[PDB]
């Protein structure tokens, strides 16, 4: 199959949130201007998808849908063989994305006034889940050195002593760092949580989007005892921009606890019946793996094209490259403009549309989260765009 | 076009729920054998449907989707052509299925040891809904005669004078008794409703699937008032045999009953990102029409074989035609079997899938519920085989 990472696509007034919210944001945007904000991609889904979906809606009935034993199979072979990840087929639980897994996750296993322990800044939607629910979020701030982000052991063990507190909601590979957990540190975790009564909930829906050299180490892989107080968020819509197939492989071990979020689930959503669901994540698994290979080759590309953008226009800021994920973080600190005036720059004077750093906790402040799944010469445009900004900025 | 209502199909091994409950209730079942239980088709979807989604699909990205204008005007338009109900399309609310959206409806509009009063025997996801929830479930029994069902509205009226009731679910067309409801009858119930303060939640879910000689007609489309506190649960799902797709449209003209409905959703399933959830309810709006004309008529012609049938070969079971949906009622009491002992022989001696009767309720215990929407040819075989159980029943 001959992939395309390179064609600049248009999703302008076809539905797409991500593009319909930068033109709310500002009315005036260019027809030129691409949005690098939410976290889907700019490029046509893997071909290997798009005829298998067409040739299963010619064999299909779209009625009441359950996954097969073979999509099971298909789901714990790519744990398999992708991450060295024994699962069985009915430890996987179906929701109709990880966001509603997690807010089921809160609702089943804390009570209000319950503490969740989460490592901040990070993927907003976790804040959410929390106090929506009116629970409490304990905020454990990473530690950052010169872009670099690390967890703070002492607080967490802190933390995890504390009574109140039932579980830790991690992310791994962690959105908006781009961090991707190295062993010693998922260690030193780990005992900190089987030490204490705190659950896990570990949230690795990017764990396929990995740059070179990095490895990611499934969490619940280290340690079965770990795994039986673990819940494992997973599924293939960021790995092969299918967010809008909404379908998610929720992994638990135990039986009993497996059985509470499933009750739970069934009583908020309900299981997911959307049939072409189960065949995309079944499709791409079996079928999509070179055009994953070209997805990161093309990332990695694109992380090298920011930091090489800043290094030779405004090396003040700090575009260091990611070990995870496609979401790069850029630290724009250095031009002391707090996050309202900085947001204001990039939409009206740049027309660049970043996630902006503060919606990831007061840790984001100063800086930009930038999607860089989209074509190499799209990335560059942008930063042209933002170049003249910035220095008219002078 | 061209459309097939006669092709025996085999929906075995490809995650039907309906075909997988069969095999698991009778791994000895025959391989000529077609379940008519759960509500879904053994028809192939519309051609137009299929052929709009294959060109839908070699011109999207699977990402984050939201519905579109076009869509809002498009669910407006089918209300206005086919039902001669006004909407406004900010009325527009969506899920991914109507049972969630119950559940949401209970979960916002009332409060635990609340009752919710429902029509029965009807729809078994409507007691779940309620009594999950730890809800109380107020049963106001359909009285019968000869076969036909009516509204006990004494004791309607009297149940609406309880202050702890909170909101009548009305199911209409009525599942699975076959009722469509007369405008006598809904003004009735009315009245009764704007006495007290009973909420309106009414499923509606087949109301396009009316029988020749019948009319539906939307609840809250009687009177403004009414409308006021009603929320209509509405999907293209049964209607084109897409339970798959999972795309609802919950009509809620209140705009304070509507925010909260929104809010209860978005903290527990969120918004439907499904992008062909969205398209395919738009398509078969826009093009399949006559698909369903042809359908409803092959439905029309097999609840006539179901009740000539038992006339003929065992007359002390009655299956009366029904005014809508294409889920016949048959009366079974007449072979003096306990429900658990007839389900028993259905299963295995007779090797006929229903949806046993009882399941809806205590008073559809002794009763049949047959899913029509088969070839007539499958209708048939089904009959035929449950002919010779019977008389070798004895
Ligand atoms: C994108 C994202 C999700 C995914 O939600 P889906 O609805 O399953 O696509 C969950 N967690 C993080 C950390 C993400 O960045
Ligand atoms: C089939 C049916 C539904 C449909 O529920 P979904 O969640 O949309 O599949 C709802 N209500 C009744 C009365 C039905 O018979």
């Amino acid at each position: 199959m001959i992939y395309d990472f390179t064609t600049k696509i248009s999703r302008k007034n076809l539905g797409s949130l991500k593009w319909d919210l930068m033109y709310s944001q500002n009315p005036e945007v260019g027809n030129e201007v691409v949005p690098l904000s939410v976290a889907d991609m700019e490029f046509k889904n893997p071909p290997e998808l798009i005829e298998g979906l067409k040739k299963y809606l010619d064999e299909t009935v779209l009625g009441y849908t359950g996954p097969t034993e073979e999509y099971k199979k298909t789901v714990k072979k790519w744990m398999k063989d992708r991450h060295q990840w024994d699962i069985q087929t009915d430890w996987i639980i179906n929701t109709a994305g990880v966001v509603p897994a997690v807010f089921n996750a809160v609702r089943e296993f804390t009570k209000p006034g319950d503490g969740v322990i989460i490592i901040t800044p990070v993927y907003y939607p976790f804040f959410m889940a929390i106090k929506n629910q009116e629970r409490k979020i304990i905020e454990c701030e990473l530690l950052e050195k010169d872009g670099y982000y690390t967890i703070d052991f002492q607080k967490l063990e802190k933390l995890s002593k504390d009574k109140n507190n039932k579980a830790l909601l991690f992310c791994s590979p962690h959105n908006p760092v781009g961090r991707v957990w190295k062993k010693d540190e998922l260690q030193k975790i780990k005992d900190i949580v089987l030490k204490s009564d705190l659950m896990l909930w570990s949230d690795e829906i990017h764990f396929d989007l990995i740059m070179p050299g990095y490895e990611h180490t499934v969490f619940q892989s280290i340690d079965e005892q770990l795994a039986d107080k673990t819940i494992t968020f997973t599924a293939p819509s960021k790995t092969f921009n299918i967010a809008g197939m909404g379908m998610s492989n929720i992994i638990i071990k135990n039986p009993d606890i497996r059985e509470r979020f499933t009750k739970s689930r069934d009583a908020t959503s309900g299981m997911p019946f959307t049939t072409l669901g189960y065949k995309a994540c079944e499709i791409c698994y079996k079928e999509c793996g070179k055009w994953l290979d070209g997805c990161i080759k093309v990332i990695d590309k694109n992380q090298r094209i920011v930091k090489d953008f800043f290094e030779v226009n405004h090396p003040e800021i700090k575009a260091p490259l990611i070990e995870g994920t496609y979401l790069q973080w850029i630290d724009f600190r250095a031009l002391k403009m707090d996050h309202k005036a900085m947001e204001e720059f990039m939409i009206h004077k740049a027309q660049i549309f970043f996630d902006e750093g503060y919606i990831f906790g007061d840790g984001g402040i100063g800086f930009e989260r930038i999607n860089l799944a989209a074509p190499s010469s799209v990335i560059q445009e942008s930063l042209e765009r933002l170049n003249k900004a910035l220095k008219d900025l002078k």
